[PDB]
């Protein structure tokens, strides 16, 4: 057996292998929009992606990942929060089997249909793996996802899954900007957590972006054809990937906006 998001290994289950799960930092969150405090102290978020240079798309049985190349300085997130240099790995998403959940986040406990993390690592810790093993080790950039009108700059991603349909599937995917994946305004939510995907690591600075972008109901529905099982498994729609909100404990929410 393995974790997951099914009726005997959800998220409900993952203490019993990953007991960090219950933890003092555990993401995600539900972000209460009148308890967290602007603070005029954080600086706007800089995101650098104009030389971001995309390798691969991987079905890993949880997701999708738009993998990026890290070897060099070239998309990195900086600013905001945060100290140093943050440089971006990878992208994912978590969605819902119907557009009223799917995210992991929630704003005043309400579910957005899906929500993308683009995955950024400390480089003073030299890499990722390493980076994890520390509590300012990745910054995570969460951006809500609503149905309305369709995101141009998402469909090259939904016409590749098709190619990655199951567990263990890979494709090129070169050349993509994942500037087309974000909305307007860079106004954001940030708090101290975790992954949300075992191992739980509690290595995260979150970033939440307000302003969710648009997807068409067109675009979501392809997400919802992807697996979870391998070729020649029973098919399970790799839909509810979304880990629910978790205490938020001893932790403030801060705001970048009045
Ligand atoms: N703690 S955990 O890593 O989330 C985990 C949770 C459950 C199990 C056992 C398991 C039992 C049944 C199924 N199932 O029917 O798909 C899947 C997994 C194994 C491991
Ligand atoms: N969903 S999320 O919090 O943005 C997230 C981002 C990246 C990862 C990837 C990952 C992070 C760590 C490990 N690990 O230490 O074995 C394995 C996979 C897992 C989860
Ligand atoms: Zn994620």
């Amino acid at each position: 057996h393995h974790w997951g998001y099914g009726k005997h290994n959800g998220p409900e289950h993952w203490h019993k292998d990953f007991p960090i799960a219950k933890g003092e930092r555990q993401s995600p969150v539900d972000i209460d929009t009148h308890t967290a405090k602007y603070d005029p102290s954080l600086k706007p978020l800089s995101v650098s992606y104009d030389q971001a240079t995309s390798l691969r798309i991987l079905n890993n049985g949880h997701a999708f990942n738009v993998e990026f190349d890290d070897s060099q300085d070239k998309a990195v997130l900086k600013g905001g929060p945060l100290d140093g240099t943050y440089r971006l790995i990878q992208f994912h998403f978590h969605w819902g089997s119907l557009d009223g959940q799917g995210s992991e986040h929630t704003v005043d406990k309400k579910k957005y249909a899906a929500e993308l993390h683009l995955v950024h690592w400390n480089t003073k810790y030299g890499d990722f793996g390493k980076a994890v093993q520390q509590p300012d080790g990745l910054a995570v950039l969460g951006i809500f996802l609503k149905v309305g009108s369709a995101k141009p700059g998402l469909q090259k991603v939904v016409d590749v899954l098709d190619s990655i349909k199951t567990k263990g599937k890979s494709a090129d995917f070169t050349n993509f900007d994942p500037r087309g994946l974000l909305p307007e305004s860079l106004d954001y939510w940030t708090y101290p957590g975790s992954l949300t995907t075992p191992p739980l690591l509690e290595c995260v600075t979150w970033i939440v972006l307000k302003e969710p972008i648009s997807v068409s109901s067109e675009q979501v529905l392809k997400f919802r054809k992807l697996n979870f099982n391998g070729e020649g498994e029973p098919e399970e729609l790799m839909v509810d990937n979304w880990r629910p909100a978790q205490p938020l404990k001893n932790r403030q929410i801060k705001a970048s906006f009045k």
